[PDB]
This record gives structure tokens, C-alpha cells and sequence, in this order.
């Protein structure tokens, strides 16, 4: 016995509108014998072979196969034991016959020279082209002819075709039928075919038939004949599917190379934007010591050394000469409507009399009436709705007078130390005096910039098995679901290792980004991050089904990572609730390790630093787990 | 007369090593006649039918059906008058038979109220469940019949089958074969049905036969059976597609309510995060007058009043009650030591006699000496490792001092006015004076949260055209590439303003982001933004193939635009060239408009305004012309 079922029960549809396909079959399949499963166009049919390779649960029923039940140890359905063949043709489009008679070859443990040992033998029986033609090319019925050969070739003792002869001309049928009825002339092989032209049935030994939900007879068809009619009919499976992985970024090259031009162009405009000063802002000077001509003119003939003249046109030109550029204009009045309608940032306003109340402010102490203390001022209006720009305006203004201060002491009268404010802030001990916004965002973009290249290679790999078939007809060649996820994460991991070493090449080298700890440690940490982000684009692909439900999800993460994490605001900000749940995340504590890596100088045996760590294996491992059970469950 | 074919040509393979489907091809059909296409499995059968249609372009040849060739006003290819039925079954699995029935329905003009009529006899005449079962779910059988009975409703008058009765038991067969018979009793239709299955073609009158590229015979088949053998000789278009495309966002309701909870949660987390000035940091003071107990404990009474006693202490409580906590050391070698393993964030240190050499040098002023100039200094160590809290603590030590100065003159005998440099800024003319960070990125990141979310929505539609099929048998019903692109405009500019609105009303009306320009033409710039968004989605559909890369080629490009348009940066720091550049973006030209409105309060009239919408307003042109220039023709 190869196969016997005895009381099966299985029906879809709601407990309102019962469907029930089956309702007792009881068959048996005698070894050696070609089964012929005939029937109606309408019954179940295809539901029971397919209940057979263990596709279906059969809900309370009893079915054993070759042994045992099927997907359990005492049996044979998953395995190089058990033929195929679907109803529709489950071949890989882009594959040429060569190579699908190979990915199908090592699967069921066939050496390489002697796949195609019998590859030539097969192309000659049904005839068929040359091997190099890629099946998507090939017709309607030479798509068929090379699915029935795929699962033909490993010589198994079971075959469960269904339809096997649709769609070719009857000379290439009859050599079809005409090989089932050779192979199985001596007890060592059984077949299940079934089909819906009767005529051609007659070569079996086993005919059944189905009429309502359970088989009606099963006996010869010359003794069918006589009783109910008269005359006529009334390291395998690894090396496998990774050389498809494989192939498949070969096939499109082109695009492959826009994956690896992506970092280095991502790279370039962080780091040619984000963080370098204004240069090209104006301003509305309306000094009224100095007549004036043109508009980009005005004399500052003022006097150098310890004679105190025109220190209008003094405080001038002692700011900077590059960021910022000098316009002129007669009126106070006028300066302002300047400003506002856009033609400037701000309007200086110099008082006639100006060195002259500045002069007599030093010079005099403590005594300063509000008359003097009134025309000494330098009025400046700024427009400050760019809240960036308006900023350093107003930092530049103020910190050019302590030059122009210090020059006055330094010149004529005392050490250049008297006009400073009491707080002396030395020497910090880890930054520099100068911060600058381009070295605080930096460490928390390239842990940024890998994340997201890595969640979009591997967004798509676990969906797109049922894009190109060839998914549940691998399941029944023994194809463990957790072996695809393993291959999918070593043919990745390969091509983001390729592109995270360019993001540290192009923002270490050619661009200069201090590195004052360890080198060593910074790599294995901003791959631990990829890695991290690749096994997040798993999670997305196992739990949605369709393929556009998936591409706005990923996408859909992109700014919620880029806020919650601290990049671009201090992760001091948030409020005492926010802050707490924003620490338990992928990347939130990585940035603040690897901070503490680029300026800080710590080794991996400061706490703060191995938090990162830490905190981005346990990420690892939890999107893996979730992603492999969703993969078991369905 | 019907269809007539003269000196076909069509080759497939290669340059120097051809194909050769076709050579002469010269066949007619008749008036009324049931032409049948026989011939053997590898020649051009379907190649040839598939070139009558119009979706295969002939090489060298003349092809003539209906009255001229196909793709000319004067003949019915793309009409209402053929009929198809394609070699695979292209329907949609998502729809039930009344869905699918009612889609092809009134695409060729036919009433709702005259379609049911049709569908409840076809229905009756080829067995088919009840019309309220989806297709997916029907067997390979009833699946097939259901494609019988839509290239067959309208009532053509050229029909064109190629393997209509595959997967069907005989005795359903004979009656589909029984059904072209009677409908062509008159000379009003003609039929261009091939099979394989010879033993039924006998019933037509004019069987063809293919050899090798050429037409063998074109006779009757008693005939052909007489002559040299015995036997065997081997407005409707729009609303069509458009209850179609409403409809898939129904069926998953459980993804389609998330789509809504987007922009509600990324507005949430950006303005709960970002702006907030830090509050919880530490510092490390060593204040040498007061005696050390506990660590949280200095003993602060500093002689309220006029009088100066225990200056070091009034400087203390004078800084923050908020954003500044306060732990004490008793050493200054010991502070250093605190903030540089990460205990604090800086260390002060006044010295044993700070108030004697302070209350000196305000009393001493030009006259001081450098004895007691180092030695009333705060002398501050800052981390500044982090680049945004230093700063902010930095403006904090030395802003207090202000109130800390102005707290002395004012105390006794004197008008706090001259503790202030000679630089007075005033009022600023359209910002505030005290400007934050969270005030310039929000104009600016509303206009990119929905362009971003538009994106993702329609940047997978017309790449899932190709998924469910229908597509092949629709150009041929006379639908233009321009109306399919149309209707997935309309469909969802719908859903894109019930998330832009959603944006608006959850940052302006509830966190309190101010507009004082106008709130009319700010609705106006961020849907017609939102609108150029979804618009950039069709070029990257229409440019790729494969979905793979739609999803790695939308997500590589948004670091590109938040780098690239000033959101977080002022666009004055990128050199001359990349800056000239930018500015012919969709982006960098809008966020200008837009602060220009909620900040200045300018209106539409002003020349920096109406810009962001002339220069956006063009990429929505340029973007559909591009997507629809390579959907026409490929
Ligand atoms: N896209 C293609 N590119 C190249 N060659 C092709 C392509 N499609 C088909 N061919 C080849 O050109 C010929 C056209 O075959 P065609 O589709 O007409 O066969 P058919 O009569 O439908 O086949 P069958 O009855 O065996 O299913 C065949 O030799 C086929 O291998
Ligand atoms: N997914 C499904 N959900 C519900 N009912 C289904 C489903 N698949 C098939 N059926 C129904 O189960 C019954 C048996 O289908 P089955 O696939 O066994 O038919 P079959 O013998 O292969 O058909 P045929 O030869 O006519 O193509 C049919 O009534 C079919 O409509
Ligand atoms: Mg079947
Ligand atoms: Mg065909």
C-alpha cells in the first residue's frame, strides 16, 4: 500500500453555507498499479491530491502515505521519495531549463555530473530546445513538457501528476502516456495521475471515480466495462537556493550598481550641506559720521593707533569680512524699509555723535548720565524669522566688540584683559570651544544611513516567493521554512557589508570625521546595525501578504526612527514619560555609544558604551524569532 | 473579408541566429464561417492570433481585420465588437463573478440593468456556483467557464478563442462546442478558435492547418478528409476602472484605517520631541566658602539686601530652579574628575576669597591689577561632547550673570542700565527675540510629511496592474493607457487630502504652530505640494518593471530631499554651485513660500511667495508627462 485514506471529512465556507467536498473517501492505492483518479468537472479532486503532498490539513480525517502521515517522521511526503506536478506551471520565469533542472538537481542530493547526464536523455524523449533558452520564452506547450520533466528526472516511487497533458498536440500525449505505462511494468513505482480526458484513461490499471464527496468504484477499466456501462468510457537544499539568490542580482545589473551608488552620493550631500555657516547675508549700515555716495561705498578713513577718532568706522571692518556683506543707506528711516520688504537681514544705526559718546563712557565710570548712556548705542533691527540665520547675526555683533574692545586696551592704556566678564569657561575637557552642528548630527546619521539601505534590500526578498512560483511545489521537496530565511540572510549580508564599509570610507577619509577612540569597535558596531535593520525588513515581509501593503510600512518608519531617537535634538528634550519609552529602541542607544566612541575617546569597557551593543544584539534576536514564527505558522 | 493576413513576417531570436516563427502566412477568413486553427505544438498558433488583436507587432507584413489594420480609426481592433479569450486565464482572484461580470460589463457601453439579465443566463447555461463567490476561490474548472462567459456577454462579431476547453470535463466540452454552433447559424459572427483536442474540431467548416511557418490547407474537413488522406491527418471606461480601483481599499480595512494614523502619529512624535530645551543635567560646584556636608547640600544664605556678603552664593539660585541641578564636591581636583567619567556635564569653582576680590573690582574698575583679576573668575570646565546641551549651558552661566550684575545696581543706589554693551538690539521687525529651534523646521517638515506619505501611496499602482492580470484583455476592450492613469488620480487624490487635512488640523489647530499670513492660501500650497508627491510615484511605476526595485528606489531618495531643501539648515552654507542647484528642486522652492506666510505674514502678492507655487506647479507637469510618455510607448 502507497497510499490509503479512510474516512475523510473536509469542507470550507462558513457554518452557515457548508461546502463539504468530501465526505467519507475511502480509497487505497496498491503498488505498482497507475491510479487513474477520474471524475466530474466540480467535485474534489485536486483537494484530495493536494491533501495527499500535505498541502491541505484534511480536518479529522485519516490518511497515511509510504509510511506514516504525511509531514511526520514515519512518512515520506517531504522528500526526494515523493513526485509532483501542479495543476498550473510552477516555474521560475527567469530561469533557462539548465538551470531550473539544476535548482531542482541538488535538492534531493543529485551530483552535478549527473544531472545532466539525464538532462540530454529527457530533452531528447519530449522533444524540446536548445538548454541555454530561459523558460519565459518558451510556448504554452514547451512550458509544460519542462514541467514534467523537473519532477521527473530524480527517479522517485510516487508520482502524484494531475493534468499532465494539457495543452500538447496528441502525438506528444501518446508519448507522454506512453511513458507512465513503461517505467511501471515492474513493482517499483506508482502513479496518481489524473486528467479529464477519458479516452486515454483506458492504459490504467486502477481507474476510480468520484461522484458526490466520496469514490464511487475502483476496478479495472476493461472490468468497469460489463458491470457499470457497455462500451467505450461511460548542503543540498543551501547550495540550492543560494545560487538563485545569487543569480537573481546578476540578471538585472544596472541596478545592482545603483545599490552601491547610493551611499556615496547620501554621503556626499550630508556632509557638502548640513553644518557649514552663512556666507552671503547683507546688512543695512546707515553710519551717520561718513557722507554719503554710491550705495556699496562709503569712506572709513578712521585713525589708527592710540588717537580715538571715528570709532564708528572703527567697530566696522572689525567684524567679519566674509559672512557678512556692507550696504549702505542714508535714513534710519529707511534702513528699516529695507528689512522688511526683504532686501536685507538687519539695519546698524551709528549716531551722529558716536565716538564722542563712546568716549567719554570709558573714560568716565559709574557717573554715566542716561543723556550719554543714550547716543553710545549701536541700534541694530534684526530680522529674525529664519530663527538660524537671525542667530548668528546676533552672535556676530556682539562677539566683533569684544575685539573691537580688546583693540582699545591693547592700544593705548592697559593689557587687553579688563573687557571680559568674570566667568572664564578654560578649557573643556573632552569637545572643543568652537561646537559644531555637522560633528553632533554626524554619528547618529551613519548609524541612520545604514539602517535604512538595509531595511530596503530585505524588504521584499520574504514576499516575492509567491511572485515567481516555484514556492509551494519546493515545500513538498523537503525544504525546511526556516533553511529560505537562513540563505536569504547570507545572500544580503554579503551586498550590505559592501555598501556599510563605503558609508565609513567616504565620511572617515575623504571627508574629515575625528575618530579619537577605537577604530576596531566602530565597524563591528555599525554593522551590528545593518545586520539589526535587515532583520526588521523580515518582519514587514512575513507578516504582510501583498506586496504595495508593504513598500508604505517601511517606508511609513522612516521619520518616527529619525525623531524618537536622539539625531538631531538632544534625547534630553522629550518629556520624563517619552524619554523612558524612547530608550528600549534599535537605534536610540547606539547613537550614544558610538558617541561616545568619535569624541569621547571611551573604550568598549566604559557602561555607557557596551549598552549599545547590548541593547542592538537583543533587537537582532527579536526580530528573527517573530519573523521565523510568523514564517512556521503559515 | 473578416480577417485576412498577406506576406506575414516575424522573427524572434537574435541577429545571425534567427527565430523564423513566420514565413508567408497568407490565410481569409469568410463572412460567417468557424474558422479553426489546428496545427502542431511548437509553431506560431498563438503568435499569430496574439498579432491580430494587436498585441504583437508584425515585422514585414500586411494584416487586415474588421476593414483595415489594427491600431486605424477605420478598424475594430480595440473596440466593443471582438471578442477574446486569452491562452491563461487573466481575470482578477478578488472579485466575485457579478464584480468581474459587471467591470468588463459597461466598458463596452452596456446598462447595469441590462447586464443582469445576461449574467443570470449564462449562469444557467454553463454551470457556475452562486454569483456572489469570489474567483480566487472557484476550482480550475469553473474558473475557466467564467472566462468563457466575458469575451462572450456583449455580443461580438469577431470572436477569437485560443484553447477554450481545457481543464473541462466532456460532457460540459460538447456543450460549449454546441453553443458556437447555433449563435452562428446566420452569417452575422465569425469564430478563430485553435485546440488541441482534434476530435472535436470536425464540427467547423474551414480547418486550417500549420506546417512551418505557412498555411498547409484551408478546406472544409469532410473535405479535407477526402482530398489526400482517409483519417488522422494530424464616460462607461472611467466609471468602469474606477469602482474597480475603489474597491481594493475595502477590502482591507484593517491596513486602510492605518494609513489614516500616519500623519496623526509622525505630527505627535515631532512636536513632543523636538524643541523642547533641555532640563535634566547636572553640574559639579565647589564653592570654597561654605562648609561641605552630604552631596546635596550647601548651606546657600548670601545676606539679602544691600548689603554684599557671600557674593558666591548670590550668583548661585540666580542661574535656573529648572533646567540646572546643583551637586557639590569638596575638592576642585574632584570635580574634574566627576564630569569626566560621565557624572556630570561641568564644574565650577570659586575661590576661598571670591567676594573680597569681587566687590574690589567693580569699586577699583581701570584700575585693577592682574593680583585680583585672577581671583574673582568662575572658573568652568565644560563636556562639551555633545555640541547642543554645551551650548545651551554655555548661554546659561554667563546669561544668569546679566541678572546676577544688574541685581547689584539696582540693589542699593543705581539705574540697572549700564551693566549692557554698547550693542542694543531692539525689536525685531517680523520674528521674536528669544527665536527657537522647533519655530524653523516645522515649516518645512509639513510640506514634507506629505509629500513623503504621497509618495508611498501611489508609487506600487501601476506596477500592480501586471499582478492581477487584466491587463492584456483590457487594452484589446479599447481602454487607453491615458484613462488608467487618470482614474488612479482621481482615486486617490481623494485619500491624499484625508491625510493632509489631517496634518493641518493636528499642528496648527492643536500643538499651536501660529500662522499669521494666511491660513486660505496655506491649504492651497500643501495640497497642490501633496499633489506634486504622488505625482513623482508614477515615474518611478512607470520607469521600473520588476517591484523589487520600486521600493528601494522610493526609500533611497529621501535623505537626498531632507539634505537638500533646508530643512534643518539654512540654505546658505552649501557652495555657490550646489546651492544655484537647488533651488530647481520641487522642495527647496516651497519651504521658502511657506515660511514666508506663517512667519512674515506675507500674501500671495509678493514676488518670494508665488514662486513656490509656479515652480511646484511645473514639476506636477513635468512629472506626468514623463509617467505617461513611457506608459504610452515603451
Ligand atoms: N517571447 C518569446 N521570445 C522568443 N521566442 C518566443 C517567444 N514566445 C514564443 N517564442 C517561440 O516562438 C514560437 C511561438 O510559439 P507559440 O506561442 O505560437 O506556440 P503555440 O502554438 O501556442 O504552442 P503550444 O500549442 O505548444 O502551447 C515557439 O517556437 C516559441 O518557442
Ligand atoms: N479556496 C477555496 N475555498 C472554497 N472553496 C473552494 C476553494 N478551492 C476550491 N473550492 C471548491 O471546492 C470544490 C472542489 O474544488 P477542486 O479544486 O477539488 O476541483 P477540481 O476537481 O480540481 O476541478 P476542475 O477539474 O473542475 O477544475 C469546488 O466546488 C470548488 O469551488
Ligand atoms: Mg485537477
Ligand atoms: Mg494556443
Amino acid at each position: 500500500h502507497a497510499v490509503c485514506v479512510r474516512h475523510a471529512f473536509k469542507q470550507y465556507g462558513s457554518k452557515k453555507n457548508p461546502n463539504h467536498v468530501l465526505s467519507d473517501l475511502n480509497m487505497t492505492v496498491a503498488k505498482g498499479t497507475i491510479y487513474g483518479l477520474l471524475g466530474a468537472s466540480g467535485c474534489g479532486k485536486t483537494t484530495l491530491l493536494s491533501c495527499i503532498v500535505g498541502r491541505r490539513r484534511l480536518n479529522t480525517g485519516e490518511i497515511w502515505v509510504l509510511g506514516g502521515k504525511p509531514g511526520t517522521k514515519g512518512s515520506g511526503v517531504p522528500g526526494k521519495r515523493v513526485g509532483y506536478m501542479p495543476q498550473e506551471i510552477a516555474l521560475y520565469g527567469e530561469f533557462s531549463i539548465k538551470e531550473t533542472m539544476m535548482y531542482f538537481g541538488w535538492i534531493f542530493g543529485m551530483e552535478s555530473s549527473e544531472i545532466n547526464e539525464r538532462l540530454q536523455f529527457l530533452l531528447n524523449f519530449l522533444d524540446l530546445p536548445s538548454q541555454n533558452r530561459l523558460v519565459k520564452n518558451l510556448s504554452g506547450g514547451q512550458q509544460r513538457r519542462v514541467s514534467f520533466a523537473v519532477a521527473l528526472m530524480h527517479d522517485p516511487e510516487l508520482l502524484i501528476l494531475d493534468q499532465p497533458t494539457v495543452g500538447v498536440d496528441p502525438l506528444l500525449r501518446q508519448s507522454i502516456w506512453n511513458h507512465l505505462v513503461q517505467i511501471t511494468k515492474d513493482g517499483n513505482k506508482t502513479v496518481i495521475i489524473t486528467t479529464h480526458y477519458i479516452e486515454e484513461a483506458r492504459q490504467a490499471h486502477t481507474i476510480g471515480l468520484m461522484r458526490s464527496g466520496k469514490l464511487l468504484a475502483e476496478e479495472s477499466p476493461h472490468v468497469l466495462l460489463s458491470m457499470y456501462g457497455c462500451q467505450s468510457l461511460e548542503w543540498g537544499k543551501i547550495k540550492a537556493l543560494l545560487q538563485k539568490n545569487f543569480l537573481r542580482m546578476w540578471r538585472n545589473v544596472g541596478v545592482m550598481l545603483f545599490i552601491f551608488a547610493l551611499p556615496v552620493m547620501q554621503v556626499i550631500l550630508f556632509c557638502l550641506a548640513i553644518g557649514r555657516d552663512p556666507t552671503g547675508l547683507k546688512l543695512a549700515i546707515v553710519n551717520h559720521e561718513k557722507n554719503y555716495t554710491n550705495q556699496s561705498y562709503q569712506e572709513c578713513s578712521f585713525d589708527y593707533g592710540c588717537k580715538f577718532s571715528y570709532l564708528s568706522c572703527r567697530y566696522l571692518n572689525n567684524l567679519r569680512n566674509s559672512t557678512i556683506l556692507k550696504e549702505y543707506y542714508p535714513d534710519p528711516e529707511s534702513a528699516v524699509d529695507a528689512v522688511k520688504q526683504g532686501h536685507a537681514w538687519g539695519a546698524l544705526y551709528f549716531t551722529e555723535n558716536f565716538t564722542d559718546a563712546l568716549v567719554a563712557r570709558m573714560a568716565l565710570g559709574k557717573d554715566a548720565d542716561p543723556e550719554t548712556l543714550d547716543q553710545s548705542e549701536v541700534r541694530v533691527w534684526l530680522d529674525m524669522s529664519n530663527q538660524q540665520i537671525g542667530i548668528i547675526l546676533q552672535r556676530d555683533l556682539q562677539l566683533s566688540y569684544q575685539d573691537f574692545a580688546k583693540d582699545l586696551l591693547g592700544a593705548c592704556e592697559q593689557n587687553p584683559d579688563l573687557a571680559e566678564i568674570p566667568i572664564s569657561f578654560k578649557e573643556p575637557i573632552y569637545g572643543s570651544n568652537k561646537p559644531s552642528f555637522t560633528d553632533f548630527v554626524a554619528p547618529g546619521v551613519i548609524l541612520t544611513i545604514v539602517f535604512f539601505l538595509a531595511v530596503a534590500l530585505t524588504s521584499s526578498a520574504l514576499i516575492i516567493e509567491r511572485m515567481e512560483g516555484l514556492l509551494d511545489r519546493s515545500w513538498v521537496a523537503g525544504v525546511t521554512p526556516g533553511e529560505i530565511l537562513f540563505s536569504h540572510v547570507v545572500t544580503q549580508f554579503v551586498v550590505m557589508c559592501g555598501q556599510t564599509a563605503l558609508v565609513l570610507i567616504f565620511m572617515i577619509l575623504v571627508f574629515g570625521v575625528q575618530c579619537k577612540g577605537d577604530i576596531g569597535w566602530v565597524i563591528v558596531l555599525t554593522i551590528l546595525q545593518g545586520l539589526c535593520g535587515m532583520c526588521f525588513g523580515f518582519v514587514i515581509s512575513a507578516i504582510c501578504e501583498l506586496e504595495r501593503n508593504a513598500i508604505q510600512l517601511a517606508l511609513g518608519s522612516f521619520y518616527p526612527t529619525l525623531l524618537l531617537s536622539g539625531v538631531i535634538w538632544p534625547i534630553e528634550g522629550m518629556p520624563t514619560v517619552l524619554r523612558y519609552v524612547s530608550t528600549f529602541l534599535p537605534l536610540t542607544l547606539a547613537t550614544t555609544s558610538l558617541r561616545a566612541m568619535l569624541t569621547r575617546g571611551w573604550s568598549i569597557a566604559e557602561p555607557a558604551v557596551y549598552y549599545g551593543f547590548l541593547a542592538t544584539i537583543i533587537w537582532i534576536v527579536a526580530f528573527l524569532t517573530i519573523s521565523m514564527l510568523v514564517l512556521r505558522f503559515k
